[PDB]
């Protein structure tokens, strides 16, 4: 049954739940982002109202096949009514189509619900400057402070001169990047243009690109795999075996790859900067994992969360134990007390 996280007290408003059936008197459903935990139950037979961002309206529209009628796009950054409601959708600096929801309750209460968000200064000089929020319902996924990684600019930066190095010492070389979702695009179009390729991939993936608003997009990617030197494979498939398999495919135009793997967090940013990053090496093939993050590191969950000055946090990630529960619940105390709300 739908949990107490994902309500909206004073509204009929639940937000990324839509595997529990009917919600008994939820009016509409938001969705934060189109990634499958928290679109999970969707289909072409739902016919309650969905309100999501114009490009989560294409992929609900041309990958799960939703009827135009349930699919209410919003615009950014605009004061818009639903049911009688104020709400404004903010870019949640996650992946393409991603958002916060702010809603302004009619008892005159202030929501923010953050869905998957990567806490960036550039928010606080957004419509969030203007008013006080009473409650934060949060993206804790990184909550404890061994939680660093590097910023998106840093790793964008590692890929780039790897790639280009390697593809110049050997021109026979190709390069692929691992996928499983949408979100870390960057990742394959950053390598992309410092090669000048289109980056090649399936015909599923392609469509899920095309729905995205990428602009100048069909210069930039193609199905055609013979003629780009930049390929995307399937996550699963970014290992040894799978890329031998896959270096057989090409049929004896590429003698190397270098394969990326951009991951969450692992144990080893604890002990390395990303300026001495090594890749596991099996001959030809050459595999490196990047930290390439979407979620908040801790620091910078911190920073916002201060700034803001919440009267009351509710997480929305890692609430499955007591241990978790219990931990975060000590950073928001720790938090609030050193910053004075
Ligand atoms: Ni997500």
């Amino acid at each position: 049954t739908c949990p107490f996280y994902k309500k909206i007290p004073g509204t009929g408003f639940t937000v990324d739940a839509f595997q529990y059936g009917v919600v008994e008197g939820c009016t509409a459903y938001f969705l934060t982002h189109f990634h499958s935990d928290h679109y999970a139950g969707l289909s072409k037979h739902f016919t309650f109202p969905v309100y999501c961002s114009e490009i989560t309206g294409n992929l609900l529209k041309n990958k799960l096949h939703v009827q135009e009628q349930y699919i209410h796009p919003l615009p950014l950054d605009t004061e818009c009514i639903v049911n009688g409601v104020k709400v404004v959708l903010l870019d949640a600096n996650h992946c393409p189509g991603a958002v916060m929801i702010l809603f302004y309750l009619p008892n005159g209460t202030v929501i923010l619900h953050t869905g998957d968000f990567r806490a960036d200064p550039s928010m606080e000089r957004s419509l969030l400057a203007d008013q006080k929020v009473h409650m934060l319902y949060l993206d804790t996924t990184y909550c404890s402070p061994e939680y660093t990684f590097p910023s998106q600019q840093e790793v964008i930066r590692f890929a780039i001169n790897t790639a280009f190095e390697a593809v110049t010492l050997n021109p026979h070389a190709l390069v692929v990047c691992g996928t499983y979702s949408i979100g870390k695009e960057k990742v394959f179009l950053a390598i992309a243009d410092v090669l000048g390729s289109k980056v090649g991939m399936s015909q599923e993936k392609y469509k899920t690109l095309q729905c995205l608003n990428i602009p100048e997009i069909n210069s930039l990617i193609t199905t055609d795999m013979c003629s780009s030197l930049v390929h995307l494979l399937p996550m699963m498939q970014i290992n040894f075996k799978g890329l031998q398999s896959h270096l057989k495919k090409c049929g004896g135009k590429y003698n190397q790859i270098l394969a990326f793997r951009p991951t969450g967090w692992t144990h080893s940013n604890k002990f390395t900067r990303i300026a001495d990053v090594i890749p596991q090496t099996k001959g030809n093939i050459s595999i490196y994992g990047i930290p390439y993050s979407e979620h908040s590191s801790y620091l910078e969950m911190k920073r916002f969360v201060q700034w803001l000055k919440p009267q009351k946090i509710i997480p929305t990630v890692n609430v499955g134990t007591w241990k978790s529960r219990s931990t975060m619940e000590k950073y928001f105390r720790e938090w609030k007390l050193e910053a004075g709300y």
